[PDB]
């Protein structure tokens, strides 16, 4: 059992009240190394959420996947990514291409596939509930506020 065989990315955090939150679980070998989820998916959010570090190294994993002949697929957000692609103008060099992010579109290692499946594997449910936590969803018998 080696991670030569595809890569899986859990990101199906069911949106609530139309509000979108980003949830991600980096799973290898079928084992989730870690997961997290919060609201506000922006590059500058790294000031609070340093998750962007792993996501940056995952960019190299995407680039590496080309060499192996494999790729990954995202099954949730493909809309917000398109914003940074038109930030200033055409992405110059891989540096600006990383800033654009959506520029990766021409690279056949990334794509979006939309299926309808409520057969969500438990590992995805794990990160899904984590996303609800970011919106402030707790058990209704519990509350978390300040004056």
């Amino acid at each position: 059992m080696d991670d030569r065989t595809e890569y899986d990315v859990y990101t199906d955090g069911s949106y609530v009240n139309g509000q979108y939150a980003w949830a991600y679980a980096f799973v290898k070998d079928g084992k989730v190394h870690y997961e997290d989820a919060d609201v506000g998916k922006n590059p500058a959010a790294a000031t609070m959420r340093n998750v962007a570090g792993e996501i940056a190294a995952a960019l190299y994993a995407v680039k590496k996947a080309s060499q192996l002949g494999v790729k990954i697929r995202i099954l949730h957000d493909y809309a917000g990514i398109a914003f940074w692609a038109t930030g200033e103008w055409k992405a110059k060099n891989e540096f600006t291409q990383a800033y654009a992010k959506l520029m990766n579109q021409y690279r056949g290692i990334y794509s979006f596939e939309k299926v309808k499946a409520h057969s969500g594997n438990e590992f995805n449910d794990y990160v899904d509930m984590k996303a609800k936590s970011a919106l402030g969803i707790r058990d209704l018998e519990h509350h978390h506020h300040h004056h």
